[PDB]
């Protein structure tokens, strides 16, 4: 069945940066349109970046636009978020995370998720 | 701005039910795709269901099917979870959800979140 394993994350101070991986298997990340979504406590769900299935064009949420980039390797199929310029404010737990109707499979998957944090 | 406002939540006890509301400001329910999404205590999100499509066809957790309803009343642009047969397993903070796509690919959306505790 399908599955989406999230690493990377962890602990940093601002200006850092952090890349997280997620490792699909049981489909192709190519095939899907997939994400990531954040989650604070107070600021609920959040998508923080997209990429949509074929021509490989890219949503970002306004607050991360220049410093996070979402992108694939096909033959790993690994979906990533390169984390650049961190500020306190992104500290969330991050879902790799198919769109609410993917593909394939009738309801919507989630990674299990990755704390990212970010303080002096 | 699109908006989704959750209410309808709080404690029951287990055997009982409890409808989820999701007012939808800024766009219409009726077209668009939707959805809810549920964290337990400690664990991760998880799809609980959606409705979507051109014929309003509705999809559910393995876990909640036969228990849970989604619906949408479109007078009152208003999502709903009608939640019977309620578990310890339901215990969990609920965000509405939908995905709109005014440019050929889907843009997505979450409420606040409204805790449900089942004891």
């Amino acid at each position: 069945e399908v599955q989406l394993l999230e690493s990377g994350g962890g602990l940093v101070q601002p200006g850092g940066s952090l890349r997280l991986s997620c490792a699909a298997s049981g489909f192709r990340i190519s095939d899907e349109d997939m994400g990531w979504v954040r989650q604070a406590p107070g600021k609920g769900l959040e998508w923080v970046s997209s990429i949509y299935g074929p021509s490989g064009s890219t949503y970002y949420a306004d607050s991360v636009k220049g410093r996070f980039t979402i992108s694939r390797d096909n033959s790993k199929n690994t979906l990533y978020l390169q984390m650049n310029s961190l500020r306190a404010e992104d500290t969330a737990v991050y879902y790799c995370a198919s769109a609410l109707e993917p593909l394939s499979e009738p309801l919507g998957f989630w990674g299990q998720g990755t704390l990212v944090t970010v303080s002096s």
